[PDB]
């Protein structure tokens, strides 16, 4: 009579925690969703092969609207798992599902997994220096999202880094690139003109974290906006005031321009 | 010729990822450090057993001062593993170790694992609403550090949550409790009178994240300050103004008082 929210990690099926694999292996029913993020280094088959169970993949609608009609019911008489990319409660609304579980008299547990939210540490940027986070959403019709631009502004004013989750349309198989995010940022700059994002702004790109060779790059927008960072997923980071050691790492590991080593205190 | 930075996860020996365990098992030498943090739900013995390798522990001085003399030499002719609690490179100084590897002509790769930075998602608080993070340090002698107080003030002022790491004397295996942290904050409030921390301030406590049975509690300092949250480690969070969905979660899952649905939303 239990429901397990188990994270699968960043890139491939091996990013799952041992705890997660052992518990999933013994669950009667295994559900999962692959719309909140993209695990570029694996397939549904490989995950099934690793867990030894058939996995019923759910759509956003199946979850957001019928989680308690598709998953919870079985959880009352069985050990059920619900898998998700990265960590199941980071930058998703899956947390609210634990409430649905409670109201259906189902016990739920959470098994964490490596998340892009902490994996940003590989960029060399002090993780405690990150401020509010935001998402760069794809413009739709006449609707053009811009809130993420103000978030960057507020963080930068306080010298804090800004982590930018990039949009994803799983059904359309669309994964926003750091390039598309930079384009959208420049366009919003022309509108708000707050001097938040310009050709000379320093940015950091992390692509395919979790893989053995993620792409880690830092540089000025003017130089990175057209660079090829490889297959998605990508996140874009707008650093605040750098610490000298953050700069050295960006230069030594992310190929950033040597000149950023000279910080203006 | 290869150095692997492998994260051990949140609480016990099963919190390492499958990728990290397999790679660790294939390494000729395996180092670890338990000065940045400890794995409160396991032992060096249990981890050694799981990896099936002898694990040489390294002190803070071993890493910070002689990493290139103890670890890198061996990595030039073998596959070496360097294990750390949580997610690698989250501990402020570890990133520059990758620069040392580069200069020693050694290749390095990062194998991620869950970190408390993403694990706090289990509190039900939206991850994007967290602002700058801080650590609560014990006063001693004539030194009374209080920057963590200003961090809270600046985040809350912008409706952002503040993740507070509590002091730890790893070597002496001593932890600071959420209780002690709350007492310190009131003491600081009294000194700085900035109206940031009072008996009526809402806070969240997360203990033993990673365990299947963590302690998640939310309430006003006046009611939680002397509450027993159990064995360490403890994580204290000072939430900013809450979104209704966050409050409902704290109420239904963390046992927070209904009062928050009207007072803190
Ligand atoms: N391996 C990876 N590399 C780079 N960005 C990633 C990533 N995994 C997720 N993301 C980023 O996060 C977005 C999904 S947001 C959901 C995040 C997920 N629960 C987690 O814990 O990571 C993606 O569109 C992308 O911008
Ligand atoms: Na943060």
């Amino acid at each position: 009579m239990v429901l397990y929210f188990i994270g699968l990690g960043l890139y491939d099926e091996r990013d799952i925690t041992v705890k997660g694999l052992e518990i999933a292996k013994k669950c009667d029913y295994v559900f999962a969703e692959f719309y909140t993020s993209l695990m570029a280094g694996t397939t549904l088959g490989r995950i099934q092969k690793l867990i030894g169970k058939e996995i019923r993949v759910l759509s956003r609608e199946d979850v957001e609207l019928n989680f308690e009609n598709i998953v919870l019911p079985l959880a009352k008489e069985n050990d059920v798992a619900f898998l998700t990319p990265g960590d199941p409660l980071v930058a998703t609304t899956h947390a609210e599902l634990r409430i649905r579980a409670k109201r259906a008299g189902v016990e739920s547990y959470v098994i964490h997994a490596p998340s892009i939210y902490s994996a940003v540490g590989i960029t060399g940027l002090h993780i405690y220096k990150f401020g509010k986070s935001a998402t760069v959403a794809y413009p739709e019709g006449n609707w053009f999202p811009t809130s993420y631009y103000d978030v960057i502004k507020e963080n930068a004013e306080r010298g804090l880094h800004t982590l930018l989750f990039l949009d994803i349309k799983a059904e359309k198989r669309m994964y926003m690139t750091a390039n598309e995010a930079m384009e959208l940022l420049l366009k919003v700059e022309d509108m708000k003109k707050g001097g938040v994002m310009t050709d000379d702004t320093l940015v950091v790109v992390l692509a395919r974290a979790g893989s053995l060779n993620p792409t880690i790059r830092a540089g000025y927008v003017k130089d990175l906006i057209r660079e090829d960072f490889g297959d998605p997923p990508h996140i874009l980071i707008v650093p605040g005031k750098l610490h000298i050691v953050e700069a050295e790492y960006l230069v030594e590991i992310a190929g950033a321009p040597r000149e950023i080593l000279r910080v203006n205190v």
